[PDB]
């Protein structure tokens, strides 16, 4: 369906964040055939949203159930809010939710990083209160986007299993909402900036209306109507302009007027004008040569969760500023839109991601049981459902962040294995439909180091060349000497193989901070420096590399396994963001740059 | 002025404490000279709020900035407050804040600690959007509460010093909102509860109103109406009645209505029935003699310093209750409400506490050798003026807490020097005053430890001894043999001088986590375990120790000293919440005993 970002003026919003709810585990499944949602839950305790389940309570048992868990809250509805549209909406909720006012089954939800939203004006009254009781299940299967796989034991539990590293954190991760709206009413929008040699240009206009008259006019950044458009269904205004750039990021704001006798509908949306695509071996934004630094990401923090928060939001910004990330990639999920507002407002650059990850299962490091499918694409493990609910996962990311400038690029999956042989079959499809749900942007599918420039069946079907690698770290433990060597073999053996540009969205190594060494080996801080020096001293020296993003701003939270210290330690900062040495190195490479601008084959 | 807490009845809050606002450094002291308020901030930044501001940036210049800061923001008036009563409402501004809407100054107030709010109705149109500046200021004087000096070096330069461990965070640390009631209005509330060997008993009720009629009504736990009530400013209403309890804290709910003519004002009050006294060297609640168990706390976490935060508050309670502690001190300031209305819920006893900590010139560290006044209660240090603004700090406090049943007393500073003379001077009249303020609840002043049994001017002015110990640790460094020989003779000493109930609100020892020793030194978990359990022992020993509070809960953030190893680390958890190895110790003692009661002298 159609999602619009709310903002506030013929519509004003009650955030339901007030953060807490009544919780409850349903260990028993007997939730929905005991019709919980008709009373207050029982056995409760207050939660807070949004934020993560699993870390609030300090509970182990809490922290890795699997099945269903019930939110529930009351909230009266403001009065001012006569006979007008009354309207529910979720920034997330992860996993799966199903919601009850009082006894009314208002919605449903598959997918755990987007918004759902229903109109709810028949079984509520302004200025009453009403019952919200939310199901939550954070359960994952074949045609699940994260796949994964539900072992029940013989004893009555449910346990997950999934396929990648960092850990499943589940509940509702962001803000809640009432919001309302006029009877004529706005309810989607799409806009297009052309670029023309940075003198002067155009953008589109398309928009489905709630029945009205659509007067569409854009604005300065002061104020200053400097375009007009008539048409409900679709413009071109061509003035010239101010553009978004990398540095500095400017916008424009595009109000939407949707008009009846009785009513009127007013909406902001803020538009940067800036064109996206490549061009042989470059990358390009408003036709210049760009050069991305800046890392994957996680929502992650202690306490929780993958929870939306403000704060950390206003830190970590200063702290990719400061150290001279220019952009980075919302590492195997749709991030909350927040961080994306923030991208375009403030200029960064945005590879937009998917939570497919996972596709892949040599990955890997088993001493335990095997199974674990036999075929990957199978009606068994990825099957014709999975190409489809994945469909749909592709969709709503583009529903969401189309209009954002920021995002220059779409990730269609994270290190699916591609050795296998539906691999083709699978994701050719999906690629081609991209590009038939945006053609403004690019798109990709980021690459894991074992389907390698000779075994990799799939990269031609997409625009940019994305790489996680580890060279010295997961093979060739610790030798810089012969990990430089491979890996620059295997970044030229990538260039003329597909002569496509080059980015490395994951390069990193896991490293204690307070870990130090004079003999400069594996998870130490100088090992950390050195490695980092090593991959960065190959990227100067090929051509086709325009894109560098370390492996994890910051240490996050994993799956239980011999092979991660208490999480993922590969972050530049500590999960409190406390920097390791690193963060030192990176910063003198990513401020002595010129902005935007690899370096002269040396400095 | 009268305080009531918001909530949303005929009455509506719009939280706006929604946290992205605009903010900047006045660093040359403009802010008022060119009325910034009126214009939109420049050169402004986003910042959360609620947060402390000093560290969402990662910047030194502005985390040790001294002087104003500015915050800004646009909202939207809600088009159904038609014929309202709007307020403006700020829970904390820390130290002062002052406040325009468009260009109309609203308020001003001087604390950090407790709310202001306005009655914005005229300078507001309801349906449009308004522009609001805070201008906030971090400074502390010989009249602000807590006391302190700015040193402005030759440069012109201000430069904070201060008293008190723990660190000057300042900014919009608690919600703001704006909110709605009639022109009929309920503004103050007062109930006290009674009981008499526990088989039922009344409340009396005094009910200040803005132009009505008031009538009451005590609605049960499952909702029904157990009494009713008419009259103004005085009721009394009895009851068989469900106490509330350490343990679980049941509560009945108080309904008052405002009745004009034509208009009509309806406000829940959550009501505990319980009583609180000191009988000699007992402490009874509910005519039962207690003990606390549990800690001082401080405001304090990651990035949002002094901001409050709700899965915080939700971790640290399961983290208390998990421990078996059964009580805290607001050491140092008045908490978020929010802190409280839990409290209430689950049966949490509180000490609530003034911002008064600093009254002392003697904690000072090493041999910067200048320069601080050389008498304590002098006009040019803690004169008539402090006295004033510390009775101010009381009456706002009371206010805003008298009805919350999980303050079970009041402390009134935290450790003065009592040694000089007019300590004695200064300090009756606010003991005086306090009683007269709230007649139901206990006082105290908590008791530093170089004001001792034979030296300490004022304890008998106050019913409950609470006192600061670390011998051990700042005195018999090391030596736990000796230091258990003094605390005993100590304790036993106050004990014979007043017959009054003793609580530890201060024992505790810097612990660097991970630190381990086998001489069971100093600074090491191990020593940490030994120091709290000799302490234990000598608390079993002595009977009229009624309580203990463990200095503290978490490592916090303190300024830089040769004392404080990057903050006070006599935290029994980490700062991002990881257990000491002390915090099964402590589990074992606490859960181990009867629920609320003085162990046998024995394990
Ligand atoms: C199931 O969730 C988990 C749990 C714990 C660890 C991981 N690891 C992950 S996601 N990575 C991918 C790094 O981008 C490490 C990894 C690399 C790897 C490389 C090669 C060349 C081979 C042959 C096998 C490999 N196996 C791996 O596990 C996943
Ligand atoms: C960062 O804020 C700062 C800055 C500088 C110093 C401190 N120190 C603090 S708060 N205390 C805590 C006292 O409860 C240690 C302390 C103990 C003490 C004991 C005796 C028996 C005597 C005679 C003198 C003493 N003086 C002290 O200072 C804190």
């Amino acid at each position: 369906s159609h999602m619009l970002r709310p903002v506030e003026t013929p519509t004003r919003e009650i955030k339901k964040l007030d953060g807490l709810w009544a919780f409850s585990l349903d260990r028993e499944n007997c939730g929905i055939d005991q019709r919980w949602w008709e009373s207050a839950l029982q056995e409760s305790r207050a939660i807070a949203v949004p934020g993560s389940f699993n870390d609030q309570f300090a509970d182990a048992d809490i922290r890795n159930y699997a099945g269903n868990v019930w939110y529930q809250r009351e909230v009266f509805i403001p009065k001012g809010w006569a006979g007008q549209r009354i309207v529910l909406r979720f920034d997330a909720v992860t996993h799966y939710g199903k919601v009850w006012v009082n006894n009314q089954e208002v919605m449903e939800h598959q997918g755990g990083y987007t918004p759902f939203e229903a109109d709810v004006t028949p079984y509520v009254i302004a200025g009453k209160s009403v019952r919200i009781t939310v199901c939550v299940n954070n359960e994952l299967n074949w045609q699940t986007i994260p796949p994964g796989m539900v072992i029940t034991d013989e004893n009555g539990k449910k346990k997950q299993s999934y396929f990648h590293d960092f850990f499943n954190y589940a509940g509702i991760h962001r803000s809640v909402m009432l919001y309302t709206t006029p009877n004529t009413w706005v309810d989607d929008i799409t806009v297009v900036t052309h670029v023309a040699q940075d003198c002067n240009h155009a953008s589109v206009d398309w928009q489905v209306v709630a029945n009205g008259d659509v007067s569409v006019e854009l604005r300065d950044a002061d104020q200053q109507v400097v375009a007009t458009g008539q048409g409900t269904s679709g413009t071109l205004q061509v003035v010239n302009p101010h553009l978004w750039q990398p540095g500095e990021g400017y916008l424009y704001e595009l109000c939407v007027t949707a008009k009846s006798q009785t009513e009127c509908d007013i909406y902001p949306l803020r538009v940067g004008i800036r064109s996206v695509a490549v061009k042989g071996e470059q990358f390009l934004i408003n036709h210049k040569p760009f050069y991305f630094t800046g890392f994957g990401r996680h929502e992650d923090a202690d306490l929780r969760g993958k929870g939306f928060d403000n704060v950390l939001m206003v830190h970590d910004h200063a702290l990719m500023d400061w150290i001279g990330a220019n952009s980075y990639r919302t590492s195997h999920y749709p991030y909350a839109e927040e961080m994306l507002d923030w991208a375009d407002e403030h200029g960064i650059v945005v590879i937009d991601e998917t939570a497919a990850v996972g596709f892949n299962l040599s990955l890997g490091i088993g001493f335990e049981a095997g199974n674990k499918p036999k075929e990957l694409y199978s009606e068994e493990a990825v099957n014709g459902e999975t190409q489809q609910a994945h469909l749909q996962a592709i969709k709503e990311l583009i529903a969401r962040d189309k209009n954002h400038p920021s995002v220059v690029m779409w990730s269609i999956a994270n290190e699916p294995d591609t050795r296998p042989q539906g691999a083709r079959e699978y994701f050719a499809p999906l690629a081609e439909a991209t590009r038939k749900l945006d053609p403004t942007r690019p798109i990709t599918c980021v690459n894991v180091m074992f389907c390698d420039a000779h075994t990799d069946t799939i990269s031609d079907l997409f625009d940019v060349l994305c790489l996680n690698r580890y060279y010295g770290w997961y093979v060739q433990s610790g030798d810089l000497e012969t990990a430089e060597k491979v890996l620059e073999k295997e970044l030229l053996a990538w260039q003329e193989k597909l002569h496509q540009p080059i980015i490395i969205t994951e390069y990193g190594v896991d490293t204690l901070a307070g870990l130090h060494s004079m003999y400069t080996d594996m998870w130490s801080e100088e090992y950390q420096c050195a490695w980092l020096d090593m991959y960065h001293r190959v990227f100067d020296r090929v051509s086709a590399v325009v894109g560098e993003q370390v492996w994890n701003f910051a240490d996050f939270a994993t799956s239980q396994g011999i092979l991660r210290v208490g999480g993922n330690k590969k972050g530049i900062f500590t999960r409190d963001r406390k920097p390791k040495s690193a963060a030192f190195l990176l910063q003198k490479r990513w401020t002595g740059m010129n902005f935007g601008e690899k370096p002269q084959q040396g400095g």
